[PDB]
């Protein structure tokens, strides 16, 4: 359906501009046959370059030729069970820092990356900070006590979180946690949106 | 700073209708110099009714004349102790239903609405819709198993989640819970976005 | 009405952040029975500052509270006729509240000295233009070092969003078509 | 480049979904170093089959990693000069990647047989019009039962997103500006 999709959103682009199969091919460098086959869905192999060259003599993105993520949605829901969870390493300027297991997500939403995320260093004075990310993020301390730093990592700004306590971060705010300094290791819940 | 910004919001618009003061005034059955008051933050006092004329001889919205939620973040942060967690009783269609913990908000995401919800009820029988409500909501089950129910509430999709599960639900999707039967209570937590 | 989709609007967000009237109340100093009013299009006498303090517990704006501009349109389209519309003289086309950016007009520049020109602090929107009639003289950017340019009739141009800009007849009228979106 | 563009979004999407190069090479066929070489501004060839997997694998779409159409303004302005642009004959006035939905025109009307109009589906994008030369009958709505306006020089109509409509000069050829965005 990229392929597809592009058919479709090419015709309508290509109609917006006014142009007819002849006008676009020879911007092109193609015959009028080779754009009708891509708006008959068979521009499947067109290059990533190719695709940029069609975007910019139609004057707009790739994006605006491309169709949306997708419905991966059963009526409207998704569910993920504990045991699917995917892990990954967080190694943060190389020490093991966090580990990332994933919650359920969807093409939905494709900002929506929800995360329970294992703090494992206890000592706040080796906080490996971050630069700060695209998106804001929710976040809950599930077990144990969190020491949060953000802002400016010469002089930030600080929060000794308990269980239950609950954050938000905009985005590209630089932030890093630990545990609380001794209490060896704590969990929280990160919802990036 | 309701008055401050549309001061300055009134001025923008106006000057983008290419109006002067005399003309807008007119318009409304004012004086040009009225009109400078408001332009001077002196529009205070004006009513939600008087605030609709005026948006619409500016052929546009009341938002569009009034500020941004405004920023309550300290550096990009904002916190929320568990004991400053507001409760508020869920009584669907009448009995017990949830338990609505508000989690930490802010003006800066005004749609983010966290909670840790306390299913009361552990009879899936006779579970309690929603008719679904505008925004995704992402989900976590805290404690306990829940017995989630969606769609066509006369036959809907169903599913038993347990400690761990998360799930999204999309806009206007309605949807229950309750715990699993016999189980007494569950706990989830709600993330509306 | 402004109150009919306030007293909506209200309602959804209360129950968007569980709130019930009783909560509410308690943050305004109004009794539930008067939230309720609100809710049920009372609340049209509200003025700006207390609907600041409304949006502000609700943590929102007051935008996220009020109804859209609105729909003059007939089955999609509005038409205005020629008849029903000192540096520049605008004659104002068709507007809309179904896309309120849009503000096209028939400017009139009545001066011809491009030294005389006075930039614009910018303004929201794109532009685009077409020359209508005559030459224009147009100038843009940082009216200390501004970029310049010669445009006759036939002449479009599209000036981005906040860029300051100045247009006069080129050196010793001319008339443009201009709209903002 | 696309390429380059690309191999910034694609990083910072794996990244955002905590993937390690490993994890994602997993799911495509590929190896670690391939991904990173794609990332390194090599992914020039992938096609857009293989670009569709790319984006499904990581959760998004194609045009959340490739990059926006891009800047060909001169200082934030971009000019035509009017030489450089059977029912219609359309006169495409100054376009620009900032705004690719902006799409102006000085259409021709060849047709006079109001009868003999043939309406467009309708199409995405509102469309400010302006009546530059001759009468207009304008036909909206659904083609078996429309509504209908004459149109006299220097009229102004809009015509709301999606909302199908024609044109012909009045009974017994016109000319106009319409404005896409
Ligand atoms: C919790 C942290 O926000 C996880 P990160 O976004 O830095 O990877
Ligand atoms: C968990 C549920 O989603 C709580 P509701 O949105 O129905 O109030
Ligand atoms: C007149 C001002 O100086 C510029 P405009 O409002 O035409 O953009
Ligand atoms: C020509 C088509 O029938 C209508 P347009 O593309 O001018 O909107
Ligand atoms: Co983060
Ligand atoms: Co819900
Ligand atoms: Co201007
Ligand atoms: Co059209």
């Amino acid at each position: 359906t990229a392929s597809t999709g592009f058919a479709e959103l090419l015709k309508d682009r290509r109609e917006q501009v006014k142009m007819d199969h002849a006008a676009l091919a020879s911007l092109l460098g193609e015959t009028p046959e080779t754009v009708a086959a891509w708006e008959n869905g068979e521009g499947g192999e067109l290059t990533l370059t190719q695709l940029g060259r069609i975007a910019h003599v139609l004057g707009t993105s790739i994006g605006a030729l491309t169709p949306p993520a997708g419905n991966d949605l059963d009526d409207g829901v998704i569910i993920q069970m504990p045991d699917e969870r995917p892990i990954l390493k967080g190694v943060r300027d190389n020490v093991d820092y966090y580990v990332y297991n994933c919650l359920v997500r969807t093409k939905r939403a494709p900002s929506l990356v929800p995360l329970v995320v294992d703090v494992l260093t206890d000592n706040p004075d080796d906080a490996k900070f971050n630069s700060g990310h695209a998106g804001n993020e929710f976040l809950f301390v599930l077990e144990g006590e969190i020491h949060m730093k953000w802002g400016d990592k010469e002089n930030p700004k600080e929060a000794l979180l308990p269980t239950g306590a609950s954050m938000f971060v905009e985005e590209h705010v630089p932030h890093a946690f630990t545990a609380a300094k001794g209490t060896g290791s704590a969990k929280l819940i990160a919802v990036n949106f």
